[PDB]
């Protein structure tokens, strides 16, 4: 992957925050499902994505665009609201969640840029 101005942003600024929150606790790690008791969740969520697989990705330098680390956590949110009950306290929180992302990312750069310069060489 690479580092962009807005991936960057999405690291160090939303996951930063987001990581801390009161509420991240439930996505800061894969769904066990096995321990948890939810052989239908793999079923019907087809894309399973949590926090710690995203901040790992954002450390490793996996993602090529922000598009993407966006649509992990995208995703992470509708499972949730796609899985559990309505009146769920789970749903609320991802709710909370998800509005926190959104504001973040409303300030995010607007023009994704590679942070490279470099020297013409050959
Ligand atoms: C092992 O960690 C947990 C442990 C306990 C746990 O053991 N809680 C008990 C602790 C002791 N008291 C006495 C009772 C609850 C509860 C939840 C845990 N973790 C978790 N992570 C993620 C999800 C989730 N849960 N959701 C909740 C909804 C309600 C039941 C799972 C359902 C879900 F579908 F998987 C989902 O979407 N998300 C986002």
């Amino acid at each position: 992957g690479r580092v962009t101005n807005q991936l960057q942003y999405l690291h160090k600024v939303v996951m930063k925050a987001l990581w801390k929150h009161q509420f991240a606790w439930p996505f800061r790690q894969p769904v066990d499902a096995v321990k948890l008791g939810l052989p239908d969740y793999h079923k019907i969520i087809k894309q399973p994505m949590d926090m710690g697989t995203i901040k790992r990705r954002l450390e490793n330098n996996y993602y090529w665009a922000a598009s993407e680390c966006m649509q992990d956590f995208n995703t992470m949110f509708t499972n949730c609201y796609i899985y559990n009950k309505p009146t769920d306290d789970i749903v609320l929180m991802a709710q909370t969640l998800e509005k926190i992302f959104l504001q973040k990312v409303a300030s995010m750069p607007q023009e994704e840029q590679e942070l490279v310069v470099t020297i013409p060489k050959n």
